[PDB]
């Protein structure tokens, strides 16, 4: 059984901005390698760190939370997600990245996620890409 957090909540899944997710599946090939989004003090502001190419780089994104719905913007740059599945536990999410051809994003914590939702969160992933290419950022010289 793979039935999530019903009903979905961002601010839930992210868990209410306390800890750190990692980016582990996205169908995005340009996806930032590494890439990690953590508290940034306190709208919501993260901090997202991420390597290209050999070396490191970090910029500051503030979210606007409203339900499963989260959009993201770095100075005039917008981006819009809507967390379409969400564990048991708040472990792991899938993020529909809106644009002309949407992207799928699973994001997990950085540390401490249960195996049985991360595998859940991973057929979701792969469920909604269907055949389309799912890179894996954080095996990319993390
Ligand atoms: C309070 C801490 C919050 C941590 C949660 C992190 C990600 C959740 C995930 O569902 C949302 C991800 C949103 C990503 C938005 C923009 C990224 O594409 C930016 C990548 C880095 C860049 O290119 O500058």
């Amino acid at each position: 059984d793979c039935t999530g957090s019903e009903p979905v909540d961002a601010f839930q899944a992210f868990s209410e901005g306390k800890e750190a997710y990692v980016l582990v599946r996205s169908t995005d090939p340009k996806a930032r390698d590494c890439l990690k989004g953590e508290p940034a003090g306190e709208t919501l502001p993260v901090m997202m760190t991420f390597k290209n190419g050999t070396d490191w780089a970090s910029t500051d994104w503030t979210f606007t939370l409203d339900g499963a719905k989260v959009t993201a913007t770095l100075g005039n740059l917008t981006q819009n997600r809507e967390v379409v599945y969400d564990s048991q536990s708040h472990h792991c999410h899938v993020d529909k990245v809106e644009k002309e051809v949407p992207d799928y994003e699973m994001w997990m914590l950085d540390a401490g996620g249960l195996e049985v939702e991360v595998e859940c969160c991973r057929q979701k992933l792969e469920e909604l890409a269907s055949g389309r290419n799912q890179m894996y950022p954080h095996l990319k010289d993390c």
